[PDB]
Parts: C-alpha cells; sequence; structure tokens
C-alpha cells in the first residue's frame, strides 16, 4: 500500500487518479490535467518522454468521452486505461524463460561493474532453493581478487553447492567444469557467474560469449543497475541482439526515483525481466510479475 519499491511515483498518480474520480463532473478538462499530473509523474521518475508521450495518447484514444454507451462508468474507466496503461509502460511484452522441472537448466549471469551482480547470484540461487530446486553456484570470475571468497562465503550463507577456483585462470574452462560436474550429479537449476570488472558493454560482451558457447547455458540473464535511469536503454537493447535468450534482473530499485524510468526503457526494447532488487537482503529478491507490481503501486 504505496509501501513499494516505486512509492513517490506511487503517491503522484494515485492523488491524480483520486482527484479525477471525486471530481464532481468529469469531462475533457478534468481529464486532460490529470493526464499532466501523471505524465509529470511518470517523467520526474526519469521515463522517456517518448514513451510518455505515447501513454498520453493511448490513455485518450481508449476513452471516448463523447459517446458514453449506457452501462459505463467513465470514472472508474479513466483510472483503468491509466492502470491499463501503466503496465504495458513496464511490460516487455514477451514470455520469460522459465526451468523445466526434471531438465538441467543452466542459467548465465552478465553484468557491468558496480551491478550488485555477484550478489544478485546469489539471490536467485536461493530463490530457486527455496521453491525445491536442486541449484548450484559457479564461479567463472578471473582477475577479481576476491571473487571466489565472495561466493564461497555467500553460498555458505543458503547452503548452495559451490564449484570455482582460485588459481585457474580461463574463465571457460572453470564453467565447462563446473556445468560439467553439476549437470552428472543431476542439478536442475546450474548458475553460472562471469566477471564483473567490466566498465564497457563492448568488453562484456566478449567474455559473455566466449563462456556461452563452451557450457552452452539455456538462458543467459543481464544485471543492470536501475540507478542510471532511462539510459538502461542503450544497455537493453544491446544485450538482446546479442544472445538467443535474453533475461533481464533490475536491482537498486531504491534510494532513487529514476527506478520507474529504467522499468519502461528495458520494457520498450522487450527484453523480459524476470526479477527485481528491491534491498540489501538475501529474500529481498522477487520475480516481475506486471500486473501484481501495477497494482501495488497504486
Amino acid at each position: 500500500h504505496h509501501h513499494m519499491v516505486l512509492a513517490d511515483l506511487g503517491r503522484k498518480i494515485t492523488s491524480a487518479l483520486r482527484s479525477l474520480s471525486n471530481a464532481t463532473i468529469i469531462n475533457e478538462e478534468v481529464l486532460n490535467a490529470m493526464l499532466k499530473e501523471v505524465c509529470t509523474a511518470l517523467l520526474e521518475a526519469d521515463v522517456n518522454i517518448k514513451l510518455v508521450k505515447q501513454l498520453r495518447e493511448n490513455v485518450k484514444s481508449a476513452i471516448d468521452l463523447e459517446e458514453m454507451a449506457s452501462g459505463l462508468n467513465k470514472r472508474k474507466m479513466i483510472q483503468h486505461a491509466v492502470f491499463k496503461e501503466l503496465v504495458k509502460l513496464v511490460d516487455p511484452g514477451v514470455k520469460a524463460w522459465t526451468p523445466t522441472k526434471g531438465k538441467q537448466n543452466v542459467i548465465m549471469f552478465v553484468g557491468l561493474q558496480g551491478s550488485g551482480k555477484a550478489t544478485t547470484c546469489s539471490k536467485l540461487a536461493y530463490y530457486y532453493q527455496r521453491k525445491g530446486w536442486k541449484t548450484c553456484l559457479i564461479c567463472a570470475d578471473t582477475f577479481r581478487a576476491g571473487a571466489f571468497d565472495q561466493l564461497k562465503q555467500n553460498a555458505t550463507k543458503a547452503r548452495i553447492p559451490f564449484y570455482g577456483s582460485y588459481t585457474e585462470m580461463d574463465p571457460v574452462i572453470i564453467a565447462s567444469e563446473g556445468v560439467e560436474k553439476f549437470k552428472n550429479e543431476n542439478f536442475e537449476i546450474i548458475i553460472v557467474d562471469t566477471s564483473g570488472r567490466h566498465k564497457q558493454e563492448d568488453s562484456l560482451f566478449e567474455e559473455m560469449l566466449q563462456v556461452a558457447n563452451a557450457i552452452q547455458p539455456d538462458n543467459i540473464v543481464y544485471v543492470m543497475d536501475a540507478s542510471i535511469g532511462q539510459a538502461c536503454e542503450a544497455q537493453a537493447k544491446a544485450f538482446k541482439d546479442k544472445v538467443d535468450v535474453a533475461s533481464v534482473i533490475v536491482t537498486k530499485l531504491d534510494g532513487h526515483a529514476k527506478g520507474g524510468g529504467a522499468l519502461s526503457a528495458v520494457a520498450a526494447t522487450k527484453s523480459p525481466i524476470i526479477f527485481i532488487g528491491t534491498g540489501e537482503h538475501i529474500d529481498d529478491f522477487e520475480p516481475f510479475k506486471t500486473q501484481p507490481f501495477i497494482s501495488k503501486l497504486l
């Protein structure tokens, strides 16, 4: 109830919908003033103006205040048209990849520097661990001088089987031998962590494709820092074009107003968002279901 990670965006939208429903008479002047408050609320959440303009057109096209046939309550329709369009804004419109029970699902992780990818790997492995999946963790991370220590102690947190090496230098052979070990051990969720000290987007795609060709994963997850706002559009579009199955986890949605713009930016690229990072705890991780996400927002 507006305790959401997008609460400041929620307070502004509800007040616009609350003011509209409480209008003595509903007309186009009251409707236009409501969109102005919502369209501004989205922009202050760093939503791209192109997305905010398209939202306004979709709302006015769905509403036909001039010819209102019997039985229709406009005020309640005005609010759902806003609600229904807020769902489109954060929905990629593409069915995400899901693991198959009884099969062996290899999932590889990629992410830039300062994205929380290393800890986000632990949350997904623990997520499937509480759901009854036989899960594991592989740290194919080279040259972080502590990436394996972080997994060694983070896998300790959720008692998750982990395989990695301090000394071995090729990430391709660490992930391959890691997937080979756990595949023959009948694991259903095999999570491979790649290196996180990548600053530019091209350096990520080199290691990403090196490790992917060897282990042949069933899914590749891009972990994005939402604190960059609508600038996620460049990252989302680039990563999706260079993989077969693309999925995006968004972390650091809290502590900044740019979270709502990052979600709509990745959704605009038609990249499936599969999970949310909302804070620092290990159970602070939840899948991205758009309709419950927007309904609780309002």
